[PDB]
């Protein structure tokens, strides 16, 4: 599941600055962390096997109320 935070902000990044992607790296990486996170939460919910495992909108904000912090 993509993390569309840093997928713009990367986009208008390169675009800034001769599409320098590696020089942009700490967004990708962000994006990866945030992609960890939230299947490690899928994972968490998929061992009772019951519901859609990847959070909905208010999941998602409760769960990010419970980190306190960004997963990014």
């Amino acid at each position: 599941n993509p993390c569309l935070s840093e997928s713009d902000a990367s986009t208008r990044c390169l675009d800034e600055n001769n599409y320098d992607r590696e020089r942009c790296s700490t967004y990708f990486l962000r994006y990866k962390n945030c992609r960890r996170f939230w299947n490690s939460i899928v994972m968490q919910r998929r061992k009772n096997g019951v519901k859609p495992f990847m959070p909905t909108a208010a999941e998602r904000d409760e769960i990010l109320r419970a980190v306190g912090n960004m997963p990014y």
